[PDB]
């Protein structure tokens, strides 16, 4: 959220929020610089080639091997002023998402649900789960384990590939079993995408659409709210999957959409949902909820040696906004579970987030992008954290004329 310090790439590292650091990965990486902008997020101005071994370098596949939908640039994010830019780009576009009241509620969600301590083999202990953390090298090279929630750094390969993921587990599916994980999101706040859209309001569309291209903070906006639904446990299994019916005849024929890429979508979209599966998922969430209700109140030790247990269990208390009798044992009340769902799953969507900016965006998730374009959102001429590129008392909050590549072609190259 708010990012209550100015930081430069170039900054000193003090250990604390600006420090050199190591995720749990397979092979031994070497440590990269990162930023802890506000409690429990960290940015790591750094291409993506530490989270998954599989995807150990920036080499793009034969060209006639890349598909239509993606860019490559084993250059990009390489230097020190890039990396800067990156840095000043992610937190000026977390302002813009926090000075909306609906930007600074998920924000505080996404703060609130620390992943739950469900490491241990023994069912009356709590423990952290090693993935949820990070290592913070110290002056004599030794490294200290941090608990964090969410993580933002650049792209892979593919730079505009972006997606919030995160590390498994052998046992637990910690995305949908209400426990959570921390959450790596790959994102650049140094492209966006351009999509069509007629604003005319008459009946005479004879030249064509314009060409406009999505503000990224919608874009951060879209990941946060995965990165909410799986810090809560709450992600739809992504094999859940859908082919549009809006026309459909027999065991498909055209393109899918996730049922998580609708839900976090919003709008239309998400109303094609069924009902009844809608409440089959919160049925079954709302169990999953009081299981760890259950283990809280069964706990009888825990690891570590900072936190107490009943601090930890008033974490959880909090997270999960569950009941606490003058027993002390902790119950999931319909009521409030209810709320928090519905907050997470149905408030929380890219098309309300596109409601409090007051920008233009597709219509439909399933309004597929055309191009890809280089921008640059840290000078304030360009890019505003309340209008973003619709800068108010210029032409460019008129009709979205500023989010129009056409009429301010100078702050979108194209790429492809
Ligand atoms: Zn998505």
């Amino acid at each position: 959220p708010f990012v209550n310090k100015q930081f430069n790439y170039k900054d000193p590292v003090n250990g604390v929020d600006i420090a050199y650091i190591k995720i749990p990965n397979a092979g031994q990486m070497q440590p990269v610089k990162a930023f802890k902008i506000h409690n429990k997020i960290w940015v790591i101005p750094e291409r993506d080639t530490f989270t998954n071994p599989e995807e150990g370098d920036l080499n793009p596949p034969p060209e006639a091997k890349q598909v239509p939908v993606s860019y490559y640039d084993s250059t990009y994010l390489s230097t020190d002023n890039e990396k800067d830019n990156y840095l000043k780009g992610v937190t000026k576009l977390f302002e813009r998402i926090y000075s909306t009241d609906l930007g600074r509620m998920l924000l505080t969600s996404i703060v609130r649900g620390i992943p739950f301590w469900g490491g241990s083999t023994i069912d009356t202990e709590l423990k952290v789960i090693d993935t949820n953390c990070i290592n913070v090298i110290q002056p004599d090279g030794s490294y200290r384990s941090e608990e964090l929630n969410l993580v933002i750094i650049g792209p892979s390969a593919d730079i505009i590939q972006f997606e919030c993921k995160s590390f498994g587990h052998e046992v637990l599916n910690l995305t949908r079993n209400g426990y959570g994980s921390t959450q790596y999101i790959r994102f650049s706040p140094d492209f966006t995408f351009g999509f069509e859209e007629s604003l005319e309001v008459d009946t005479n569309p004879l030249l064509g659409a314009g060409k406009f291209a999505t503000d990224p903070a919608v874009t951060l906006a879209h990941e946060l709210i995965h990165a909410g639904h799986r810090l809560y446990g709450i992600a739809i299994n992504p094999n859940r999957v859908f082919k549009v019916n809006t026309n459909a005849y027999y065991e498909m024929s055209g393109l899918e959409v996730s049922f998580e890429e609708l839900r976090t979508f919003g709008g239309h979209d998400a109303k094609f949902i069924d009902s009844l599966q809608e409440n089959e998922f919160r049925l079954y969430y709302y169990n999953k909820f009081k299981d760890i209700a259950s283990t809280l109140n069964k706990a009888k030790s825990i690891v570590g040696t900072t936190a107490s247990l009943q601090y930890m269990k008033n974490v959880f208390k909090e997270k999960y906004l569950l009941s606490e009798d003058t027993s002390g044992k902790f119950s999931v009340d319909k009521l409030k579970f209810d709320k928090l769902y519905k907050m997470l799953t149905e408030i929380y969507t890219e098309d309300n987030f596109v409601k409090f900016f007051k920008v233009l965006n597709r219509k439909t998730y399933l309004n597929f992008d055309k191009a890809v374009f280089k921008i640059n959102i840290v000078p304030k001429v360009n890019y505003t954290i309340y209008d973003g590129f619709n800068l108010r008392n210029t032409n460019l909050a008129a009709n979205f004329n500023g989010q129009n590549t056409e009429i301010n072609n100078m702050n979108f190259t194209k790429l492809k």
